[PDB]
């Protein structure tokens, strides 16, 4: 089929036990991704794609979270976490106001062509750096809803 699914979480940096960045796997089922701790400032987590494809649309929803960036990437080699290329920058979704009780605690977005790089975009990758950004937290955890892919 046209769409690109996930597979396991190759890398992370900030993932909790029971709400991993792994739950990220299950996009339907009952759970999403949460940083190891509280005062969400800045969350990172790669995830793999269970196939090397090129990417044309992204799908990811926000828990709580206001910029998410998405670099791309493959298994080859496996050296560092820079060898990847921006596919496409944080995006803006929320603030760190509504997040709380102000206005929209909760909403999903999506990405398409425009919003990825085509030099690299439409090269077969089949590792994604996912890095949401913005302080809304404190003492509970949070991040993103789901992650999904789709060329």
């Amino acid at each position: 089929m046209p769409e690109i699914r996930l597979r396991h979480v190759v890398s992370c940096s900030s993932q909790d036990s029971t709400h991993c960045a792994e739950n990220l796997l299950k996009a339907d089922t009952y759970r999403k991704w949460r940083a190891a701790k509280a005062g969400e400032k800045t969350i990172s987590v790669v995830l793999q794609l269970e196939k090397e494809e090129q990417i044309h649309s992204v799908d990811i929803g926000n828990d709580g979270s206001a910029f998410v960036e998405v670099l791309v990437g493959s298994s080859a080699g496996g050296a560092g976490e820079q060898d990847y290329e921006v596919l496409l920058v944080t995006s803006s979704f929320m603030s760190p106001s509504e997040s709380r009780s102000g206005s929209n605690p909760n909403r999903v977005r999506m990405f398409g062509p425009d919003k990825l790089v085509r030099a690299a975009a439409e090269k077969r990758w089949d590792r994604v750096k996912i890095v949401c950004s913005q302080p809304y937290s404190k003492d509970s955890p949070f991040g993103l809803s789901f992650v999904r892919f789709h060329s």
